[PDB]
């Protein structure tokens, strides 16, 4: 009951990967899940362009996906990789701070006052690539350490980063980083 | 709360991985929590019979176990690996609601199109009876491919070995340490 | 609604790594979640001394972490490296054996009967160094192997292994291990 801010199960192209892109160029599944004093995130991208679906024909690639909220945890679009706010598994007014990472766990930095590296979840997740090989995909999650902008309230932003021996592919194949899990402490409701 | 579908914490021999066995040959551990509009999904393995308990005598080694299940999200004992259905963490009714969502996790159709989306890849460990620790390659495959006209859902696990050299040189009893995974779920 | 067993979202040195030290020297936070049959568990450590700040001088180093807790899941402080009891993030006269590691599922070993290596869980977090070098720490976490004496009733330890070709560190640089999530399956209410 009011435990879900998320994309949809599976949204049409709402991302854009893209610097200088005007229009979104991948899908971004996100779903964060409330679940006690912390967050249960869920995170995949499925590319919906040819550049996006050409990138994986290089070895060192890194894919950025930035996401800015204000007060209330409402994606600020202009600045955000998300280009369409999330919504309540059963949405329309309301507050999504409570799902926001918490200012005291994640602060921002200060200057003068040194780094916050507190506020970087590591892990890795997998691209199988169209002729089978498993690739592994580096995943850095950084939670309010920078803000872009005097509009911006929260920060969560996502890397990917594909560091391989050989290229996964030599042809245009469907990027599709498999689904990514992670937790963090959330801001009061 | 209505929310735990497993096989119980300590389960006896209720899954059969030695492809012609009629018996349970190992013990599976999976534990499916609804948590919003995910599933937390928890798995082990332990083996049960001298197969199962030799087969890391091998440097290359492929475990698999395949679910099935109907419309109300119970098992099809007969064609899947776990023997016994899933049962609720207090005591029929529908189990729809802790299935893979279709939408989500669609089954690939004959022309054009693979459902990549539909694998989770993970890692977990097997720690060996000299104390080295040998890590385990897992495939989730949710629905994607049905076996059979009587299947509505599909949740399979694949641990994968691919070592330099073999964890022993004898029997000592399987255990793949604590695996954790989520996915979108179907509507309750 | 009583889910959350935690330490705070930020808490102060409450936990003590150096052998014979007698105040606390690091910063442990453990978040504990009651989520159906299982727990989701959060643990990150920073160093808060001079000592455990220049441990990453060395290229192999070992971090322990035992928790030792009574029959209604409270914290045995004499015994245990965090110094101070967890407390519920909402409700101090309460029972924790809900969030406890099950006896059932992890035992505890008999003598000469054989060890129970379900007890473990492997992962891996990770050290950012202070030049931006990302350094993979093993992590092992134990639950109810063995008891430290006639007092106790549940064990979870933990592990951090660094076991690497060169030092992260040629200076004092706090220690901060990257956020470790795991699930284990809890004792009855």
């Amino acid at each position: 009951k009011n435990n879900t801010l998320w994309t949809g199960p599976k949204p049409e192209a709402n991302c854009i990967i893209e610097y200088g892109k005007q229009n979104p160029d991948s899908k971004l599944t996100l779903i964060l899940v409330k679940n006690g004093g912390i967050v249960n995130g869920y995170v995949t991208l499925m590319g919906a362009s040819d550049y996006v679906n050409t990138l994986f024909k290089n070895k060192n690639v890194s894919i950025n996906v930035e996401l800015y909220f204000d007060a209330t945890g409402h994606i600020l679009p202009d600045s955000s990789s998300l280009k369409t706010d999330l919504e309540l598994k059963y949405k329309a007014d309301f507050s999504a701070r409570g799902f926001m990472p918490s200012t005291t766990a994640y602060p921002f930095d200060l200057p003068n006052a040194g780094t916050h590296n507190e506020n970087y979840i590591f892990g890795q997740c997998y691209y199988k690539a169209s002729d089978g090989a498993l690739f592994p995909l580096e995943v850095t999650v950084m939670l309010n350490k920078r803000l872009p902008d005097s509009r911006t309230s929260y920060v969560m932003t996502f890397l990917w980063s594909l560091n391989a021996g050989l290229a996964p592919e030599t042809t245009q194949a469907t990027l599709i980083t498999s689904p990514f899990t992670f937790s963090y402490i959330r801001e009061d409701d």
